[PDB]
Order: structure tokens, then sequence, then C-alpha cells
DNA sequence: CGACGGATCC
DNA sequence: GCTGATGCGC
DNA sequence: GGATCCGTCGGGCGCATCAGC
């Protein structure tokens, strides 16, 4: 139950200082996270790119605080066409990307505001809020098709330029990514279909878990803890937030941090360092 | 989705 | 048009 | 009696719908 994140390695194995800092954070309501002081933490983090998930807020009700973010002025937003207070993603950046696409191509999937795709010269960054399987595993059939369609979309992106996937992938790949792995082997987040889903995505694009490459056998490292009861205090949680990287980016990986003590959601912020 | 408790092995 | 009471996804 | 395994339940968030003024 013990997890204090290691210190920030800001250099590469080749001695190269980190040039890039990406942050990803499911904000369980942008309008409820800004009031509980998350933009302040993001200002103490100084990310070059901030990727926000479950914003549940449309651009028209976008809080005004976003326009007082000085090193994060390029701001791209997605939302569901039908649902309000559902999903919603964000990409705030210091540099203006060459291209900002939204979605994954399959119109069926490009509806709930779950994917922003930003291209830069060295790399394409894709933020995401992957769909749940459901209480009762209802939309689990949907997830499996959605997965084939994201792994195929991202393989063709990685065909052109090195790829960094980040965000809430809604899956604990292995038993080290969750505290109670047996009580949830049939529950949402830890179904065998989705676990195999993750592994197929790692091999197909291909991709590597930024955290499990650097910390291969490090347990108790979680990114989400239920509001039911006091799971974050007894550290009962899951690792659903990740930094998936192209293999051609493992040489530039300095660190993948899980900022556990950053509050304001049911999720904690994850931060990446890269010498690119 | 963790708390909980039953329903089974030793 | 406000403002609490209740779904809904989770 | 417990170790374990597995099913059953019910209830913290944010938002936002719409009842009842
Ligand atoms: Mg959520």
């Amino acid at each position: 139950a013990l997890y204090e994140d290691p210190p920030d390695q800001k250099t590469s194995p080749s001695g190269k200082p980190a040039t890039l800092k990406i942050c990803s954070w499911n904000v369980d309501g942008l309008r409820a996270w800004i009031k509980k002081k998350g933009l302040d933490w993001v200002k103490e983090e100084a990310p070059d790119i901030l990727c926000l998930q479950e914003t549940k807020c449309s651009e028209n009700k976008l809080p005004a605080e976003l326009q007082e973010l000085p090193g994060l002025s390029h701001q791209y937003w997605s939302a569901p066409s039908d649902k309000e207070g559902y999903s919603g993603v964000g990409l705030l950046s210091r540099q203006a990307p060459l291209k900002v696409s939204y979605g994954i191509g399959d119109e069926e999937h490009d509806q709930e505001g779950r994917v922003i795709v930003a291209e830069f010269d060295s790399f394409v960054l894709v933020t995401a809020y992957v769909p749940q399987a459901g209480r009762g595993l209802v939309r689990l059939e949907y997830r499996q098709r959605w997965d084939e369609a994201f792994r195929k979309f991202l393989k063709g992106l990685a065909s052109r330029k090195p790829l960094v996937l980040c965000g809430d992938l809604n899956v604990a790949h292995e038993e080290i990514d969750l505290r109670n792995p047996k009580g949830n082997k049939k529950n949402a987040g830890f179904t065998p279909q989705e676990r195999q889903g993750f592994g197929e995505l790692l091999q197909a694009v291909p991709l590597a878990d930024s955290f499990r490459h650097l910390y291969p056998n490090t347990p108790y490292a979680y990114t989400f803890w239920t509001y039911m009861m006091n799971a974050r205090s007894k550290n009962v949680g899951w690792r659903l937030d990740y930094f998936l990287l192209s293999h051609s980016l493992l040489p530039a990986l300095c660190d993948s941090k899980i900022r556990s003590k950053a509050l304001g959601s049911d999720h904690c912020p994850i931060t990446l360092y890269l010498a690119l």
C-alpha cells in the first residue's frame, strides 16, 4: 500500500537533458477541478503540453481561467455531439502544432470527444479518454471494436512519425496495476478481453509502457482511486493513465512520473520527460 | 468497485 | 427564470 | 476456524435534467 514516486530524472541515458514535459490528467469535470485548484498545480508543473480528460464542459462554458494560462495558450478542445457532461478531452500547448486533428477516422467512434491528435516535427502526440466496458459489461463489445480501431489508427500514425499515446486508457494491463486484482478480474478495467487489448496495441503499433520500461517490477503505483469510501488513503487504486511511446523514443525517455499527491479528481496527474 | 459475506476446500 | 430533487454514467 | 474464491450490493463524485415553484 506504500507508494512515494521516485525523484524526477531530467536526463537521458545518453546524457541529453530533457527538452519536453507532457502532463496528462483526468479532471472529473474541468469546472470542478479548476475550483479545487488544479490549474495552480499545472502552473507549478510547468508542462510544455497539458492533456486533460473527462472535461465535461463545452467551449462556450469553458472557464475563463484557461485564457490566463500563459505558457499553455494554444488550446484545443473536443466534446460529445449528443451528450453534455460526458467525456470531453483537452490539449493545451506552448507551441502551436503543425496539425490538430480530432478523432480516429471511424465516424462511429468520433462522436464522444475522446481523441485529440497533435503533430509536431519530431513526434505526433495523441491524448485519449478510452471508453468503458460498463457496469454489467454492457458496452464491452463496443470497447473491443473501439480497440481494434484505435490500434489500427495509431499504427498508421506511427508509420509516418514517432508516436506518444497518453491519457486514460481505461485498462489496468497487469496485476501490478491494481491493488485488488482478483475481485475485479470480471469487472470494468480488468477484463481479460481488454487486458489482451492492451497487449495487442503494444505489439501492433508498436508501443511501450513508459512507466513499466523504467520501473518494471514496481508495484502499488496507481493513477485513480474510487471516491467510494477512502481508497486513496489506503492506496486502493488502479493505473489507467499511461504514456505509451514509439520504440524510437525509448532512447529519449528520461522519466514517466505518477504525481500521486496532486488532488482535485479521482485521478492523479502523470508527467513525462523527453530529450527530443 | 471495495466492502462483505457465503460457500466451499483443507 | 430560478432552484432543489433525481437520473446517469461511473 | 480459517484460507480462499467468487458473487452481490449500494453509494462518493460532477453535471445537468427538469419538478415545482
Ligand atoms: Mg471517470
